[PDB]
């Protein structure tokens, strides 16, 4: 267990944030982060290092966050952040950037071997892409699909797809 809040917890966190946000006059948004390669780690390495691995990402994804932000694991190799509020989307761009930044340092697993990995990101914006959590959750994680696609260890803002 990675100790982060889960899928369930994340969603109320999004309504009632997205709430804060459209009552006053706010910006939030929603970032997926897929580890990249993950099968092909764990298939080399076993699941154990996976796991090693996912641990390191979350602290890695949480020290780059202002306390107010939230980071929680939709499962598997999957993470999804709340950045509210938000000032613009440039800011959720900018902590994105600092996110993909911090994994281009190796991974030092239990047994002194080293891993490194990247880490894919989809950022839906409120209100500008979706108007609800659920909107909001599909928006980000097709845009973090189309990353996967287009390139890997990148950053995608969702548009109409």
């Amino acid at each position: 267990l990675t100790s982060l809040p889960n899928r369930a917890f994340f969603e109320g966190r999004l309504s009632r944030a997205l709430r804060d946000a459209n009552e006053h006059r706010e910006q939030l948004a929603v970032l997926f982060i897929d580890s990249d390669r993950f099968k092909e780690i764990n298939d080399r390495l076993g699941h154990a290092a996976g796991d090693t691995v996912l641990v390191n990402i979350a602290m890695r994804i949480r020290g780059q966050l202002r306390e107010s932000d939230l980071v929680a694991r939709l499962g598997g190799d999957e993470f999804a952040v709340l950045l509210a509020p938000l000032a613009s989307g440039a800011d959720a761009l900018r902590i994105a950037d600092n996110i993909i930044a911090s994994m281009q340092a190796p991974i030092r697993l239990s047994d002194g071997s080293t891993v490194s990995t990247s880490l894919t990101i989809g950022i839906a914006l409120y209100p500008e892409h979706a108007d609800t959590p659920a909107a909001l959750l599909h928006d980000a994680d097709m845009a973090m699909y189309i990353a996967k696609r287009q390139a890997r260890g990148s950053r995608r803002l969702a548009e109409l797809n």
